[PDB]
């Protein structure tokens, strides 16, 4: 029921951009920005990889804003899959997917625009992903791709619920992809490009982020572990995936794990996120869902439009 002023303020915000009082600028080549409505668990992260991969013949630059680095200003974190900084001064999602994209190009910077002109610089890739990009009005992109999962429908703005955006901004967007099908399924018809995502279980990610079979689990039991706060939405997905632990560590949101002690010979499973912290410590592994999207090809001839 503040829910209902910081929705005034939101519309207001949303009026100036559609009446030409706050700036817009524009890159010289293709945007694509991939966003939400909701804060909380969204697919985000998995689709801009997803979406990436499909860009498999152009050069790809993923520009995201960090939150929390230990740094300040526009950064590129790493170069076409060379990484130019560890993940303290990246920040954890920047650097997780410069890690897991070999072929792509990734910048953190508040200034979004100016993280785009540093890139072309540089790097002079092809296409921009403008990572979290739904609000991000003030850089002009050519294809809105906006995510929704079954809970935002019935959620409502903050603080009382968790929508950043009232709904009717859906309206906004070029195409749709709805998530977490695999868990809560749901359909919606806009008239808009519409875009069914599952995400289901490969393997597991070893600390140097290459593959391994969850195979190695079996007749294993493991300790799990997690900061960043997430330390039962872990919990629910071992213990869906018939995964036995046999204790759960829960370290604080900003641990660096400097001072981190393994016993030997045990498995240990943490997060993609955490992992990335953990570079080089053998029997830690974090869990690998794979995205696959309903009717990709079509997916891959919309976004092959903004090169025209």
């Amino acid at each position: 029921p503040f829910s209902y002023l910081y929705e005034k303020i939101i519309n207001f915000r949303n009026t100036l951009y559609d009446k030409g009082f706050l700036k817009i600028k524009k890159l010289p080549v293709p945007v694509i920005s991939v966003g939400n409505l909701s804060v909380g668990g969204s697919g985000k992260t998995s689709f801009v990889m997803y979406l990436a991969d499909l860009l498999k013949d152009k050069r790809v630059c993923i520009l995201s804003r960090g939150y929390k680095r230990k740094s300040k200003g526009t950064l590129i974190v790493s170069e076409y899959g060379n990484l130019k900084v560890s993940w303290e001064e990246a920040g954890d999602e920047p650097y997780l997917m410069a890690k897991l994209l070999p072929h792509v190009s990734v910048v953190a910077s508040e200034d979004r625009y100016k993280g785009g002109l540093l890139a072309l610089e540089k790097l002079s890739p092809e296409v921009f992903i403008l990572d979290d990009g739904f609000q991000h009005r003030k850089l002009h992109r050519d294809l809105n791709i906006l995510l929704l999962k079954k809970k935002d429908l019935k959620d409502r703005l903050l603080p009382a619920g968790n929508l950043r955006e009232p709904l009717k901004e859906i309206r906004r967007a070029d195409a749709l992809v709805l998530t977490y099908q695999e868990v809560e399924p749901f359909e919606f018809f806009t008239g808009k490009p519409t875009f069914k995502m599952f995400r289901e279980f490969c393997c597991l990610l070893n600390s140097d982020f290459e593959e391994v079979p969850f195979d190695i689990l079996k007749e294993r039991e493991v300790i799990a572990f997690s900061g960043l706060g997430d330390n039962g939405q872990f919990r629910k997905v071992l213990k869906n995936l018939g995964i036995k632990v046999k204790e759960f560590m829960s370290f604080p949101d900003h641990y660096d794990y400097s001072d981190f002690t393994p016993e030997e010979g045990e498995i240990y499973l943490t997060t993609p996120k955490d992992l990335i912290k953990l570079q080089g410590y053998e029997n830690v592994f974090a869990l690998n869902f794979k995205v696959k999207l309903e009717r990709e090809e079509k997916l891959k001839k919309l976004i092959y439009r903004i090169f025209y």
